[PDB]
């Protein structure tokens, strides 16, 4: 934590939301939803655009008391217009600038964006589910402002759920109603929502696309993967991420225990107690205590987050997780809908933080043994087998006699994101119906518009495109900035508004209206091609063979003999 940027963080908060408040006009407009009306109000962006602002849209019964680790509920309707010209508070979770909780338990909530309340077309509908490793993230236009793609003529949609433990705690007992993913259920519940409702706010409920990043990306792919969803949208985007990246699920029923006696629960482990006792904890304690769950030996074998997505032990109603994800990839009805897909060109960069705080892990790609799969890894990590694993591992990142930092950072990209995408790829089309699939990589690089991630990264002066680096370029965010027409930063954003539109509209990708694209020509990932393509996005927009395949080939060697498992 640090003591500066919790006060110009706090300096423009201030003016955040006076800026917000100059940037509203007192035009207000009111409509219908499948639970009552609701009120809006038209705003302005720096670019003297004009959009209508819906947001504090109730999807879900909050979420508190006995409703706590349980399954969303739709709400109460209302006679009467529910107010919606201010946002709600974010789901509860630790802010990584002042180290304090914030949010609420009373979280559940969306906000629809358009240029225009009645288009005579009825538009696409894009849905953003935020990342933020199912722990941090708000739909809040502090960080997610629709300014940019509201340029288009689209309705965008940006949903909140459920964060952390009150998000994805998992109690085996199947007489607790607790299975788990009670954070992703708010994901399906959302979506059923705007499925019967974008109608209402000039979009086309047989045109929608569902796009997110990190953990949104993973988001996105379980709203693809899950039988809840079946037809709800049409088009997906997963950006730097997926539902089987390692960090993406975690099997965490036995972490409750452990969770309730961080926050002092006497007596023994049995998931009634233990239940009950959490069903009464305040939720900021937990929320803090959370950081403290892990054990050394599951961070030590890269387990990210004690409470995420996981596999439910037992099927309910709502179940959205009956199987392992590469499993649920075999019968996923999403696996034929366009796809787009894509990375950072230096996703790991993002560790820097992580690296700075704990150089000790540079030391990791010694044998890199900590970063073998772990279904393939023995325990200990000491079999020979594991250090031949590793060693294929160092062989591709390692590029002097001593491992550094970037080496480092390089392996992250592939264990995080690049290595999980061909997995996920090469098992897909083993099991598609043949629909095609995208893919992009993120190549420009600036530090002119940023968004508030590089400051927590500490990515600033650091020269590579960092994961999160691409968001700058799609949302509004409080530390950005007006920019001129001809900077490379405003035709980026124009670009990536474009492609994302573009493929939602059309459910392809590519578009000669789209500056720096005429001799493109992107084509989808077939099952026969031995080499990926993609659009690597720079301030050159060029087709050209994935950089990383070699890389990418040489971490799918390590399951030379157990082909099975990968
Ligand atoms: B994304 O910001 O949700 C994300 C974050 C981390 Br720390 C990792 C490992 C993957 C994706």
């Amino acid at each position: 934590v640090s003591l500066m940027e919790k006060l110009k963080w706090k300096i423009k908060c201030i003016e955040n939301k006076f800026l917000n408040y100059r940037l509203t006009t007192n035009e207000t407009v009111v409509a219908e939803t499948e639970y009552g009306k609701v009120k809006g109000v038209k705003r302005l962006t720096v670019y003297d655009d004009s959009y209508y602002s819906f947001e504090g849209i109730p999807y879900a019964q909050p979420p508190v008391g006995e409703l706590r680790f349980k399954a969303p509920q739709r709400p109460t309707p209302w006679a009467g217009v529910r107010d919606c010209c201010n946002h709600k508070d974010k789901s509860v979770q630790v802010d990584f600038i002042t180290g304090k909780v914030c949010g609420s338990e009373d979280c559940l909530y969306l906000s629809v964006y358009t240029n225009n309340l009645n288009p005579e077309t009825k538009r696409p509908v894009l849905v953003y589910i935020h990342g933020g490793g199912f722990i941090i993230g708000e739909n809040h236009r502090d960080m997610y402002g629709p300014d940019y793609f509201i340029k288009k003529d689209v309705v965008l949609i940006n949903i909140q759920y459920r964060l952390g433990a009150l998000g994805f705690l998992s109690l085996n007992s199947e007489d607790l109603n607790v299975p788990g993913n009670a954070g992703l259920k708010d994901q399906v519940m959302a979506l059923r929502w705007i499925k019967n409702n974008c109608a209402n706010f000039g979009g086309n409920p047989d045109n929608i696309t569902v796009f997110g990043e990190s953990a949104g990306a993973a988001s996105t792919h379980y709203m693809m993967l899950t039988e809840q969803t079946r037809g709800l949208f049409h088009r997906g985007i997963l950006m730097s991420g997926n539902a089987i990246c390692p960090w993406a699920n975690t099997q965490c029923q036995h972490r409750a225990f452990t969770l309730a006696k961080l926050a002092g629960y006497k007596g023994e482990d049995n998931d009634k107690d233990v239940l009950e006792f959490l069903m009464k904890a305040k939720p900021q304690d937990l929320i803090k205590l959370e950081e403290k769950v892990l054990t050394l030996e599951e961070r030590t074998n890269k387990v990210m987050f004690p409470f995420g997505p996981t596999v439910e032990p037992y099927q309910t109603a709502d179940c959205v997780l009956p199987k392992h994800p590469r499993e649920m990839v075999k019968t996923a009805w999403g696996n034929s809908i366009p796809t787009m897909m894509g990375n950072t060109s230096y996703e790991g960069l993002f560790f820097t933080s992580i690296l700075k705080q704990m150089p000790l892990l540079v030391k990791e790609l010694e044998t890199c043994v900590n970063f073998v799969p772990s279904e393939l890894a023995d325990a200990e990590r000491t079999a020979p087998e594991t250090l031949e694993m590793g060693a294929k591992i160092k062989k591709a990142h390692v590029t002097g006699e001593t491992p550094t930092a970037d080496n480092f950072m390089d392996l992250c990209s592939h264990f995080y994101f690049w290595f999980p995408m061909h997995r996920l790829l090469q098992l897909r089309f083993n099991h598609t119906s043949g629909t095609p699939v995208y893919l992009y990589r993120f190549d420009f690089d600036s530090e002119d518009l940023i968004n508030p991630y590089r400051i927590m990264r500490s990515g600033r002066g650091v020269k590579g495109v960092s994961h999160t680096d691409e968001l700058t370029y799609f949302f509004w965010n409080q530390l950005a900035k007006r920019m001129p027409k001809e900077s490379r930063e405003y035709k980026t954003i124009e670009r990536m508004t474009g492609i994302w539109t573009q493929f939602a509209t059309t459910g392809n990708p590519y578009s000669n209206e789209i500056e720096g694209m005429e001799n493109v020509s992107w084509d989808p990932i077939e099952k026969s091609d031995e080499v990926y393509k993609c659009l690597n996005i720079s301030d050159e927009l060029k087709m050209i063979d994935v950089p990383e395949m070699g890389k990418i080939k040489q971490w799918e060697s390590m399951f030379e003999k157990h082909r099975d498992l990968f």
